[PDB]
């Protein structure tokens, strides 16, 4: 297992526009294209990011391309943010693959109410940890996922990916 294995079954492959767990329009392996209720508006980003007419259809391999870039930014925004990198920092690699989800999943602006988790994580107090991320929006809209990235946090091993 590493994050792109690790997104990519929680995310899936589409290689048609479609709506997100949120009502979002995204494409290819979770790339939000827009939080715009017109469709017309999410097949300019999609032609924005791929850099041709894309009529809403993509390849395998343009969400690929998608998805890395989508990867490296998250990853590059945690290193960014003062509040992220240290507790980053912190975590060995296979719990930076959580932090990395969760920062794709619901953004960074979505991690600023996970103050109290950010501490525990950094402490490695995971059991509490564990607890303190289930009390979320995050964990009650989509569970299942939240439980297989919140065992990631709790024991740095990849069981929930099996």
């Amino acid at each position: 297992m590493n994050i792109f294995e690790m997104l990519r079954i929680d995310e899936g492959l589409r290689l048609k526009i479609y709506k997100d767990t949120e009502g979002y329009y995204t494409i290819g392996i979770g790339h939000l294209l827009t939080k715009s209720p017109s469709l017309n508006a999410a097949k300019s980003e999609l032609d924005k990011a791929i850099g041709r007419n894309c009529n809403g259809v993509i390849t395998k391999d343009e969400a690929e391309k998608l998805f890395n870039q989508d990867v490296d930014a998250a990853v590059r925004g945690i290193l960014r943010n003062a509040k992220l990198k240290p507790v980053y920092d912190s975590l060995d690699a296979v719990r930076r693959c959580a932090a990395i989800n969760q920062v794709f999943q619901m953004g960074e602006t979505g991690v600023a109410g996970f103050t109290n988790s950010l501490r525990m994580l950094q402490q490695k107090r995971w059991d509490e940890a564990a607890v303190n991320l289930a009390k979320s929006r995050w964990y009650n809209q989509t569970p299942n996922r939240a439980k297989r990235v919140i065992t990631t946090f709790r024991t740095g091993t990849w069981d929930a990916y099996k």
